[PDB]
């Protein structure tokens, strides 16, 4: 569902717990294609709480297996992303997504 390839290693010990707020930088693109979003270019980290279905399953499960400081390439299959419906106007049906995610801190 989500494949994780490490860009930079974390501490290897500090992982997100259920109900914790994850602070991340991300860049998102369609596989081998167009970039659709970046928190890095606007210099504003993205915050979400784990275990609250706030983000796509691929990102949730990608961040959940990352330690603090880790940066990774997340390849997210459509079923762990926006599926056959897509995201209106931005993400097509059956789109595999690539997120470059850095887990900055947990709060
Ligand atoms: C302008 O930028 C948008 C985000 C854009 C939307 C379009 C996509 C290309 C994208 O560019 O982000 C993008 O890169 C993307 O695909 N993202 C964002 C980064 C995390 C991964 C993914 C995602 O899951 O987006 C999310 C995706 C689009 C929809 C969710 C997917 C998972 C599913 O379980 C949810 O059903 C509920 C819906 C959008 C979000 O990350 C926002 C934060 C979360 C929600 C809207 C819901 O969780 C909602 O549930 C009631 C909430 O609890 C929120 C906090 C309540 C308040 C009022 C809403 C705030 C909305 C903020 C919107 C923001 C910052």
């Amino acid at each position: 569902g989500v494949q994780v390839e490490t860009i930079s290693p974390g501490d290897g010990r500090t992982f997100p717990k259920r109900g914790q707020t994850c602070v991340v930088h991300y860049t998102g693109m369609l596989e081998d294609g167009k970039k659709f979003d970046s928190s890095r270019d606007r210099n504003k980290p993205f915050k979400f709480m784990l275990g609250k279905q706030e983000v796509i399953r691929g990102l949730e499960e990608g961040v959940a297996q990352m330690s603090v400081g880790q940066r990774a390439k997340l390849t997210i299959s459509p079923d762990y992303a926006y599926g056959a419906t897509g995201h209106p106007g931005i993400i097509p049906p059956h789109a595999t997504l690539v997120f470059d995610v850095e887990l900055l801190k947990l709060e």
